[PDB]
């Protein structure tokens, strides 16, 4: 059978919050079967736990924020993207502040931590959510869709008209039958438009952002000296972001996500809309791994 997966060891890192600019301590820990990913604010007294589930998402402007009452954990999407990519079902994530550290802007540092912690198979079947019917949500010209697919595929199209994007692919469809999340998606850095970052900074926001943790473009050029990690890094990051949001379903997906100019708000609307319609999905397990359309 395909088994649930957790970490073998506790592991730690530090970094700064993209929004706050202040140092945060991160800890990833093993967790029992059927725990899911649970975030804990260990700086608070009492300590506050927030399960990484779609129903606990509050704000979704630019980042995905988990909320419980007045307590928040911001910017969960890149870490969760790594958890999803490596098929980690169960883990505890401890944080000394209200935001996951931005690290290098990608999911790579989290992939690194999870792999370094080691992968532990657990004595319970891994559950998957299989999409049975296509479901979509829209806002203006933005669209996010789940489509049935015998495997796991994430497709995305961005549609920027600024000169710096002219001639760029702005589209990718990744079938994880033959694409490595680790090698080909996880290291895509977050990006921002210079004018938008200036606006954030003018309000004392985005204080942790730098060219060392984000690709910054003006109307016409990429500001980062070293260029891009992947030829299509921008759309790959959107794919990364979508995989992280997808993991808030609480189980790995058998299906396809398609994004069109979509962001965290629409991604989360899609999750809640899917979850609510039981005719459109089912939970499956694989007692024989060789018969499965995915592999971890
Ligand atoms: C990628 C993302 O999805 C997104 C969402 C909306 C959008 O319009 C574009 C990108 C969205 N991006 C961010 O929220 C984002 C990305 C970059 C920054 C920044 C910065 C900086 C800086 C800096 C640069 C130069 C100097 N000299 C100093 C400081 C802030 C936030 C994302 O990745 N969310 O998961
Ligand atoms: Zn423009
Ligand atoms: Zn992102
Ligand atoms: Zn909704």
């Amino acid at each position: 059978m395909i088994k649930q997966r957790t970490l073998k060891n506790i592991i730690r890192a530090t970094g700064v919050g993209l929004h706050s600019g202040e140092k945060v301590y991160l800890t990833l820990k093993p967790a029992p079967v059927d725990t899911g990913i649970v975030f804990s604010r260990t700086d608070l007294d009492p300590v506050v736990e927030i399960p990484a589930r779609a129903e606990n998402v509050g704000e979704t402007t630019m980042s995905t924020t988990l909320v419980k009452g007045d307590v928040k954990v911001d910017t969960v999407e890149h870490l969760l993207s790594a958890m999803a990519g490596l098929g980690i079902d169960n883990a505890y994530v401890e944080l000394s502040a209200s935001e996951v550290p931005i690290m290098d802007g990608s999911a790579g540092p989290f992939v690194f931590l999870i792999q370094s912690a080691g992968l532990q198979e657990q004595e319970a079947a891994k559950k998957f959510i299989r999409i049975k019917r296509e479901v979509s949500v829209e806002e203006g010209d933005k669209r996010a869709v789940f489509v049935p697919f015998d495997g796991f595929k994430v497709s995305f199209e961005i549609d920027f008209d600024h000169p710096v994007f002219r001639g760029r692919t702005q589209q990718a469809s990744v079938d994880f039958s033959s694409t490595s999340f680790v090698k080909e998606v996880s290291r895509a850095r977050t990006f921002g438009f210079m004018r938008d970052i200036e606006y954030l900074r003018s309000q004392n926001l985005a204080l942790g952002g730098s060219v060392e943790n984000a690709i910054v473009v003006d109307e016409n050029r990429v500001l980062n000296e070293d260029g891009l990690r992947y030829e299509d890094e921008f759309v790959k990051h959107k794919i990364l972001d979508a995989i992280g949001d997808l993991y808030l379903l609480g189980n790995s997906l058998i299906g396809e996500f398609r994004g069109f100019k979509s962001g965290h708000a629409l991604n989360n609307q899609l999750l809640r809309t899917l979850i609510a319609d039981k005719d459109a999905w089912e939970v499956v397990t694989f007692e024989d791994a060789r018969t499965a359309p995915i592999s971890y």
